[PDB]
This record gives structure tokens, sequence and C-alpha cells, in this order.
């Protein structure tokens, strides 16, 4: 574990983490897709060797020795409020089973049923809270990668809010 496990939150590409491995924000199907997957596919392509997962799970490939873990969070537009929530937490609890698995000391993650997978809905809050929910009990360092200036703030002030 890290000697005093942290969360942090940094404005920049997850492809350029300096943790011991990374969550991708996956689709079920192991495909490239687009935004965070895209990086995901272009830095750590050899990871995406038999990674199709089911919504609510998580996939650990390596590439190398780095380990790329494939969360599928739900698309809120095809998951009714209800559902969706259910399968966002739960793809968080199967990414603290692998973080805790792996025994890794630090893992860059970012913020699951975002974007694209919103159901054009600001989700913030939502997936954070699960993010935490999941990762608390875990002692790595987490890094959280976001891509909104407004959004970097909101997380920062989330995390010390708690501390
Ligand atoms: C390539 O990874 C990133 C990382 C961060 C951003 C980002 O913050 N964009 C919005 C802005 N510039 O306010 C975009 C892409
Ligand atoms: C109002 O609908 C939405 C839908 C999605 C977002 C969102 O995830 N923004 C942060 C990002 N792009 O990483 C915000 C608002
Ligand atoms: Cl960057």
């Amino acid at each position: 574990g890290a000697m005093a496990p942290s969360y942090r939150v940094k404005r920049m590409d997850i492809a350029k983490n300096d943790e011991e491995c990374v969550v991708n924000a996956a689709n079920p199907r192991g495909l490239p897709g687009d935004g965070v997957c895209k990086a995901v596919y272009k830095k750590w392509p050899e990871s995406f060797k038999n990674s199709a997962t089911p919504v609510g799970t998580a996939k650990t490939v390596m590439c190398g020795t780095y380990p790329v873990i494939h969360a599928v969070g739900p698309n809120f537009s095809n998951y009714t409020e209800s559902e969706g929530d259910r399968e966002l937490a739960a793809a968080y609890r199967e990414v603290a089973k692998e973080v805790t698995r792996l025994g890794v000391n630090s893992v860059a993650i970012p913020l699951l049923s975002t974007g694209v997978y919103s159901g054009g809905k600001d989700r913030l809050t939502q997936s954070l809270n699960h993010l935490f929910t999941a990762m608390d009990s875990t002692d790595a360092d987490v890094v959280i990668y976001c891509r909104d200036k407004e959004w970097e703030k909101k997380i920062s002030e989330a995390i010390q809010m708690r501390t």
C-alpha cells in the first residue's frame, strides 16, 4: 500500500499518468471507441486483447507488465436512472477488487459514465461519490484524471471537503 493513502486530481491526458496502473473507461466490446478509451487504445493497444466484458464489470489485461483495468460504466442513454446508478456503483466496486488484487501502490482513474455515457447530464457528483464508496477501503494512492477546468475545481473541492 501507499504510506499515507491519498486522493488527487489532475487535468491532463490519463495516457500520460505517473501511476502503477490505469483504469480505462471501456466499452463492453473491447473496441478502440472515442475520448479516454481511444487515448488508452493509442498508448496501450496490446491491452485490448480479449478485453470485452459486461457493463458493471472490470477486466484487467497487461500491456507488458503495466496493468490496464478495463472498467465498463453504463451508457445512461440506454439504462434507466435507477439501473444505470446500480451498474455505475458496481463497475467501481470491481475496479477496487482489481486494484487490490494487483497489489499496486497507485492507480490513475477517470470518472466513469460521463460524456457520451452520461445520457446528456452532468454526473460529476454521482460518478465521484461511487468512486469514493469503492476506493475508500483500498490503500492505493488514487489520481483522478479529468478533461474540464471547472470539473478539476469541483473534484479538488470534494477531495478537500472530506480531509
Ligand atoms: C487529452 O486529454 C485532455 C485533458 C484535458 C482536457 C481539457 O481540460 N479540455 C477542456 C479545457 N481545455 O478546458 C482535454 C483533453
Ligand atoms: C449536460 O450534459 C453533460 C454531459 C456530460 C458532461 C461531462 O461528462 N462533462 C465532463 C467531460 N466531458 O468529461 C457534462 C454535461
Ligand atoms: Cl495532456
